DNA sequence: TTGACTCTCTTAAGAGAGTCA
DNA sequence: TTGACTCTCTTAAGAGAGTCA
């Protein structure tokens, strides 16, 4: 098995080569009508992505090293937390996007959470409306408000009370 | 079928069988610390489950008319909207629980909105809790909270920033 | 050892359609 | 005509593994 030495060599090596990806500064809302500002890492669109990157998806990707001749492979936004527990509660552990851009590998802008808190960060007000998670968003969820709704609750006769 | 009095007919039957399900009163959070009593018109677990109803997945049942000699199928909480839109937006409309309990088929617990609009209320603070939704919710959703994120964002080197 | 492709799978909110009796 | 089963599919947040040079 990897020791603990060599998957720290795996994280920097990534660090390494994320930190050298196009850099975009973005303008988004934090809640409360206020605006703030990230800085989003983001792998390129198509080959060639970076040393160790390779796409297996539309908006996936996998991060690769080979250590003393086996080949080792991961989702490319898993890397920086290969030493914390996998799992929780029973669930899974997953990279969950803070900054809600798939392409951007900043590990400032991720963190590692079972797939129902990943997704409830969507529709979270933010840190300037209301955000109640405790490992805080950086921003107000792209889903969060009124929605679209084109029909409510609703009967023809008398049969139902709510 | 295809005549608004065909279909107003099976959105009555569907009503009137329905409304013969067990009533099970569920007392459920609204936000706010405040408490709720909701009105959920359960399907049966077995069959037999009412005139029209199959179950075709563990929480996954249909409603089914003979009209004109030919048999005509839905999904068993659509049957309230079918005079409405069936797409907003380009994306597809879903019934949405309000009580956030699939076995309930109270009309009065369900509205019409795109999947997104529909997961979404799952991490919703509530209607005493500051629920936005347009069309409100019946109650804060079941995943609301401050999550158990085991790892939040971080780097090893001096690569990146927020 | 490395790059650039290929394939299918998980989850939990939701769907459509066929086989028998 | 009605009932009771069977199967696979959609979405958008996420995954693992194979092939070839
Ligand atoms: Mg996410
Ligand atoms: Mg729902
Ligand atoms: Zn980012
Ligand atoms: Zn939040
Ligand atoms: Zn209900
Ligand atoms: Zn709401």
């Amino acid at each position: 098995a990897l020791t603990n030495a060599q998957i720290l060599a795996v994280i920097d090596s990534w660090e390494e080569t994320v930190g050298q990806f196009p850099v975009i500064t973005h303008h988004v809302p934090l809640g409360g009508g206020l605006q703030g500002t990230l800085h989003c890492y983001e792998i390129p669109l198509a080959a060639p992505y970076g040393v160790g990157f390779a796409k297996n998806g539309p908006t996936r990707w996998q991060y690769k090293r080979t250590i003393n001749q086996v080949v080792h492979r991961w989702g490319s936004h898993t890397v920086p937390f290969l030493l914390e527990p996998d799992n929780i509660n029973g669930k899974t552990c997953t990279a969950s996007h803070l900054c809600h851009n798939t392409r951007c590998h900043n590990p400032l802008h991720l963190c590692w959470e079972s797939l129902d808190d990943n997704k409830g960060r969507n529709w979270c007000p933010g840190p300037n409306g209301g955000c109640v998670h405790a490992v805080v968003c950086l921003r107000q969820g792209p889903l969060y408000g009124p929605g679209a709704t084109v029909a409510g609750p609703q009967q023809r006769g008398s049969h139902f009370v709510v």
